[PDB]
């Protein structure tokens, strides 16, 4: 009703801030590129160039210039394999192990067995997904003070769900979620997923997201 | 707000970051590979075949100066560039003259036009020069304002002004600045009270 209206209208001011910020994005690249990439790149045109130029009357040079370009194509698409590296992202593969060698050089049972694990979800979930996790494990790793945690990551419905559960006490107060929780929230939540805890037994958090 | 601000602005940073890396790798990346294999191949075929060389290096030069410029288009309609950059140069210059560079950033410039951007820099790097020049002060304060609608560097140095009563002698950087901002239509004033005191002023826009 009224409701769905102005609901319409919040999601469209929600996007046009998005593509704003996205572009102030854009640029804190543009310079850095710019400089590196656009200097090394113009010095390529000139050396090709001048290379078709002296291909007879001075083959010598000609080569030595042909040179100097490969050289630097080379070292600039390594520049960028330096800058794909970055927000390229770690996939939960790869967070798992990470956490695994957290956990036992904690002092902690890893409790695991690859469960439904995921296939077609979206590289940025992963990358969040990847984030809320170490968080998790960190905290526990800081005041749970458990012996053993058990861990779960199952493609349930068309959404993933990551479950990580430590025997420990926790140390919260009531309202502690003043630092990682809220940011663990704030996040999943904007992917449009959820999470939710439980300090019943030690602590347990459940973090879900869209999937399939 | 502290945070919901900021930390949702932080991921909508890396949503889209992630989307720029694939579409570096993806563009530039298959692009500056063929460059690597199209050099390669020239230099073998120097000799072998200069004809087939040539051609080659031809298709080099086209993708190395186009894959600069879509970065550089949006480079081009970005602004407070020109300052930064002036910025920079001069506090490289300032240090390396012995003298302290008293800054902060203060209601720094949006849409001023990218004109004004470049003369305002110009004024700028001679004031700088003639105070590393002849003020022979040690300190040098200097900010630049987003006054109303118009603009305004401001750069004081404690010296002394060891000029004449008359020095502004043209092709002189004097004659030049103000020639250059009248001409903008905004304005060039100075104070030889206490060292030497110049505030330049132009239209935003
Ligand atoms: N797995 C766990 N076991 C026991 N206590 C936990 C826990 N996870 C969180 N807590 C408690 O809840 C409170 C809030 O934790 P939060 O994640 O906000 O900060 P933190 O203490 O983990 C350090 P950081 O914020 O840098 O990660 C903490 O005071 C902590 O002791
Ligand atoms: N900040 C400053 N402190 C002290 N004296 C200054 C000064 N700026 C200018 N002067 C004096 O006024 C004169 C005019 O300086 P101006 O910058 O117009 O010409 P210039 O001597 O720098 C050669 P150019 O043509 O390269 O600028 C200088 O000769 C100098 O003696
Ligand atoms: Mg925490
Ligand atoms: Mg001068």
């Amino acid at each position: 009703k009224e409701r769905e209206r102005l609901e319409e209208k919040l999601e469209d001011a929600n996007e046009r801030i998005a593509e704003l910020v996205k572009l102030e994005e854009r640029q804190r690249i543009a310079r850095d590129l710019h400089d590196t990439l656009g200097q090394k790149l113009s010095l390529i045109g000139l050396k090709s160039d001048l290379a078709r130029k002296l291909i007879y009357k001075d083959p010598e040079q000609a080569a030595r210039e042909l040179k100097s370009v490969q050289q630097t194509a080379r070292t600039s698409l390594n520049e960028v394999r330096k800058i794909v590296s970055s927000m390229k992202g770690i996939r939960l593969k790869d967070e798992l192990i990470n956490i695994k060698q957290i956990l036992e050089a904690a002092d902690i049972m890893f409790i695991y067995e690859e469960e439904k694990w995921p296939e077609n979800i979206s590289l940025l979930n992963e990358n969040i997904l990847s984030m809320c996790l170490k968080e998790a494990v960190t905290n526990v790793v800081k005041h749970s003070q458990a012996k053993t945690c058990r861990v779960d990551i199952q493609q349930l419905w068309k959404e993933v769900v990551i479950t990580v559960s430590d025997d420990g006490t926790f140390k919260g107060e009531e309202n502690s979620f003043s630092h990682g929780l809220l940011g663990m929230r704030e996040r999943l939540e904007f992917a449009n997923g959820s999470l939710h805890i439980d300090t019943e037994n030690g602590t347990k958090l459940t973090m879900a997201i869209p999937n399939n």
